[PDB]
């Protein structure tokens, strides 16, 4: 059943960072907080992984998956960034956004959106997300934990014990968390597209 780590929000214990990249490494499906409610997270190559993220999250047919980046120069090394995109992405980070780019090569196909090859690149502003990536060294593959059906993120480590224990191999407490979700802004096409609007202004893309 899953591990259950509970690391400071603003000082992450090191140790417990290095063993949920482990977990992560090893094929694991983990749960981890971020500016904008819990998440999952997996390794990018690994399929099966994926698969299980893809149930929990019964991610609507057509929804992106998401590669959670520590920063806009990883960022742009998995999906195709020009200077407009940069532009309108540089202040409005990290966090509070899921920004809907075309993938690169680097992108496992099966984690592109079949119909425009497009993925979710997001940049979280937390501590602990942020040292989680920094010990994996490359993105970790994502979906916002969303209660099923619902349009709020999960925010309580105990609530998603009870209804995840036996579903993922690690869930990280992070702190009681906000349950509005990120603003998704779509950025593929020449005029910003607001997916869906979350905790993130809108505003900046108008």
């Amino acid at each position: 059943m899953s591990q259950f780590f509970y690391i400071h929000p603003d000082n992450p214990q090191q140790r417990l960072i290095n063993q949920a990249v482990e977990i992560v490494r090893k094929g694991g499906v983990i749960v981890y907080p971020t500016d904008s409610g819990y998440a999952l997270g997996c390794k990018i190559e690994d399929k099966n992984a994926m698969e299980r993220i893809c149930r929990i999250r019964q991610l609507p047919d057509g929804h992106n998956f998401t590669l959670m980046c520590r920063d806009l120069s990883e960022l742009s090394t998995y999906s195709f960034v020009d200077n407009v995109a940069f532009r309108l992405m540089k202040n409005n980070t990290p966090g509070n956004y899921t920004f809907i780019l075309k993938g690169t090569k680097e992108v496992p196909r099966r984690l592109l959106q079949e119909k425009r090859k497009t993925i979710g690149m997001r940049v979280p502003s937390n501590p602990i997300a942020q040292a989680l990536l920094e010990a994996l060294g490359e993105p970790m593959l994502s979906t916002s934990l969303m209660l099923p059906g619902s349009e709020f993120t999960e925010s309580d480590p105990e609530e998603i014990k009870d209804r995840l224990e036996k579903q993922v191999d690690l869930i990280i407490h992070g702190g009681y968390l906000g349950q509005k979700p990120t603003t998704v802004i779509d950025l593929t096409d020449d005029t910003p597209v607001v997916v869906r609007e979350g905790v993130g202004d809108v505003k900046p893309f108008l």
